């Protein structure tokens, strides 16, 4: 894991019955906790739901970990790691997602599956009324020998107000690593640019681990 | 929809990272609320998780509806209907599932996707310690012009005790149908026979709609 | 526990900051699974929230248990039992409640505490837009040597539609009793009459235990 | 609200049927985001449950708010504010709590009610196996004209591992105040000293508001 790394991904999913495929190519700085990616809808264009529900699915290797907190993710390579996540929205929408992350040369490959169910037809996801995710702080703790992260996430909505989602992600190293004590990862994710129907999206994330107050 | 109907299905899914395909062929009696199916694992054998998590995913057409409760499901054909479901287990395991149900001649075809995440590695699902689902009563109510069913489900476990799961299923007719008032559907599902690793399973369900006490 | 029993109760609670006391006197038939009660607001009249949230707090002794299902509740007397319940509404409202049930002569005394928080100010509870609870089926199972009941409950709302609440009640006998296997209790509760601000309410419940389909 | 303020409180509650009263006296620095309190069990000693479940119930006035984030709490006085909270533990334990906060001279008075239900008898709360709350980051957002804070909280347990609780607190000013945009409050709470059965406890909290990464 070098100061500069490339990223490639493929997501296949279904949300509200709508099948899609998205591919991404980007780059990031693992030790600065930053990454940027260009994403293209390859099947199912135009997506009928809020693109924002996908974006946090598009790798905690890209998080700046201070010396005092063991870095579960960077420690996991070359073998790498996978994660699974549930996203429980406050109106009963539920998404499941996974990523199997491999490293070849200077490039992370991401094999992703995303599924979304029970979104109300007049809700902000199906009506595409989301603006952005707010920054967040993920709570990281060991459970059954692997790392779990829980996050209170919120989408800022058109015309004001927020739409809440609770994330639970289970991260699993493919080798033994030094496990961290309870800690936090601050995140900020943003769509830098997109075209009209989000067929093309440029995405960015900054993340930094810390020990709280 | 005749007194006797055939059923065919294909499920593709991933649970705990493990990819699989299962195909099923069966028959049922829509007006008696009964059905039986033979299921075969076509890819991913042997499944590393409790087969029981799948079984309720393997069609509320097969539910005996009395004259006084509009039958959302039978009314929906020939066009048919689809459903989406989240299954929230008490230990944080979450599954998402969907079925798109079509009718050709005397045969229902079921296109199914199933995804499971966040199952604890020492839990009853990953350790295959489930015996059966208990019978249940699904609560059916209209929400946003479509039908929602919520169920408090429980797996009876090896060595006693239960493992709870909450189902929320959204059922969507592909045409206009007379919508029912709040009602119930009693269910009982059972694996009639299986081989050692559940590569072959014979499954049965009985369901009856009612208006409660 | 005779064919006819009297009931007296006192509830103290706070909902949305509003303190109240309600007292009740009634009668029921334990073996027929029926009871009726007259309730009077003694402090905090007029209640600023939907009275319906209280009613299921105003004793599973009054449930008709068939010979084949051990009756945890009737078995518990003369010593009696207590219960605790959480009520999780779909809009984030949460109530907690408890009842300590004693028997003196032919009369059950009920010491009740009820607390409600996080109800949205424009929601159906604070705006008093509830009509009734729908009938329900409670799922009963043993957990840690005591009985747990889970219920998918729904309030029918003014102008149509439902408002969902999930009940979890833990029932604790004050002596050893034969524990039942997994079973169900059907319920129907209804306000028979009330005055304008629900200062006076006549309430009824019918409940019957069964083994499902 | 001065650089130094006094605090007095009274909590009445019931957890697992066990009634108690606790009184507290302390002091804090509202603009430094710190406070300390001495708490005494006045009724129900010795408490049969983990004292830690109470501690975050023992005032966001004591949070350091930077100039760029409107301070909902400090703005609310002299009239003051109240809050309600639900605490949803991962094993089904649920607590409800409220605080009505008044200011007289240099002293905040806190009228508190706390109720806890559905705690498993062999769980860490009833078995008193909690060590401390981990630091946290509360997510603050406006909803229905008032402020809501959600927190992923975790108790560190004896012998390792964590026990998760999700907090939702609704904060209500008793006058009009400038409402803040989405923000965060970092918290750290600690028991500085206690006697054997927690009849006497010295408690401390540090909290700082921020805008995330």
């Amino acid at each position: 894991i070098k100061s500069d790394m490339k990223i490639k991904l493929r997501m296949e999913g279904t949300v509200n019955g709508h099948k899609f495929v998205i591919e991404g190519e980007g780059e990031g700085k693992p030790y600065e906790g930053t990454q940027t990616m260009n994403l293209k809808v390859k099947e199912g264009a135009p997506l009928p739901f809020a693109y924002d529900i996908l974006t946090t699915v598009f790798n905690r290797v890209f998080a700046k970990y201070p010396k005092h907190i063991p870095d579960y993710f960077k420690q996991s390579f070359p073998e790498g790691y996978s994660w699974e996540r549930s996203m429980t929205f406050e109106d009963g929408g539920i998404c499941t997602a996974r990523n199997d992350i491999t490293l070849e040369g200077d490039c992370f490959f991401n094999e992703i599956r995303f599924d979304g169910v029970n979104f109300p037809p007049n809700g902000p996801v199906m009506q595409k009324k989301t603006l952005k995710w707010e920054p967040s702080t993920e709570k990281m703790y060991v459970r059954d020998g692997v790392l779990t992260g829980d996050i209170n996430m919120a989408l800022l909505l058109e015309g004001g107000g927020h739409y809440r989602c609770d994330f639970k992600t289970t991260y699993k190293a493919k080798k033994g690593v030094q496990l961290p004590d309870y800690h936090f990862v601050d995140h900020c994710i943003e769509i830098l640019s997109h075209d009209k129907d989000y067929n093309n999206v440029k995405l960015y994330e900054h993340a930094v681990a810390h020990s709280g107050l």
